[PDB]
């Protein structure tokens, strides 16, 4: 059903790529390590690695992470008392100019979901967007999250070009999951969440890097449920994105989906930019 095409490492204007970012919902740092997720990171050797759903505070990080080759500048965020839940990481070869946590809004800054790293020519945000939950019990909260998050990003983008990556917990369009018709009332494919996402692209503004390059390409997913061995049948969802400011599009080389990389129920995604 899907074969990600070869890595295009030069820009439309012929500039070689200078930055490789990789994002990955790891479904628990210790499970991911146990499943050889680190081995794959060493093969990708990104300039910056963003991790979501670490399920782990900084006080309890596995030693294998301290010894991650290349990525020495590491920033970690998690719920401060609740183990086994949410949590994000941002790991970089180069030291950022500034690193901050959350979105400036007390209600939305308790669950370790957002890290912002500022560099010379752009700002990188990684996020683990709140799931709407079984029975949509968190859908109202998610809509409030979506609005606060959008305003925050609009604010960052007014100063510097922006890259947002992570598990944004939404499949934008019907092409972004295998079973759109069965999922219109479920977390990840409700009109409210799909609308929030659409308005995010238009308000900041941001472009969906993968869909911009591959507008008609179906069956490209980043998440498959362990349930019923969905991955072996490619019954999945694209929940993981690189969204970028329109000003960065001339710098865009490729946006990749590493379908075969094991370690989680999500696969990694990888961006090439010529900055
Ligand atoms: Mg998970």
């Amino acid at each position: 059903l899907y074969e990600d095409p070869p890595d295009q490492k030069t820009s439309p204007s012929g500039k070689p790529a200078t930055l490789k970012i990789c994002s990955w919902n790891v479904d628990g740092l210790r499970a991911w390590i146990k499943k050889k997720g680190l081995d794959w990171v060493k093969e990708e050797a990104p300039d910056i690695l963003c991790l979501q759903e670490t399920k782990c505070s900084e006080n309890k990080l596995p030693a294998e992470l301290q010894e991650l080759p290349g990525l020495s500048h590491q920033y970690w965020s998690a719920p401060s008392d609740k183990e086994g839940y949410s949590g994000v990481g941002l790991l970089s070869r180069q030291c950022p100019l500034k690193v901050s946590y959350g979105i400036g809004d007390e209600e939305h800054d308790q669950e370790g979901r957002v890290i912002v790293a500022e560099f010379d020519s752009f700002v990188l945000v990684t996020a683990y967007v709140p799931n709407a939950g079984r029975g949509l019990v968190r859908l109202e909260y998610r809509q409030r999250w979506d609005e606060a998050f959008r305003k925050f990003l609009k604010g960052l983008a007014s100063r510097k070009p922006l890259v947002l990556c992570g598990d944004l917990n939404v499949a934008h369009e019907e092409i972004d999951l295998r079973n759109p018709k069965g999922n219109k009332k479920n977390a990840g494919f409700t009109p409210q969440e799909r609308q929030g996402f659409g308005e995010l692209l238009q308000a900041v503004p941001l472009a969906d890097s993968f869909r911009h390059l591959y507008p008609n390409t179906p069956y490209a997913y980043t998440f498959w449920t362990y349930m019923m061995n969905a991955r072996s049948k490619n019954v999945g969802w694209r929940l993981d994105y690189f969204l970028l400011s329109h000003s960065l599009l001339p710098a865009l080389c490729d946006s990749k989906i590493r379908s075969k990389a094991l370690g989680s129920d999500h696969c990694p995604i990888t961006l090439y930019l010529a900055l």
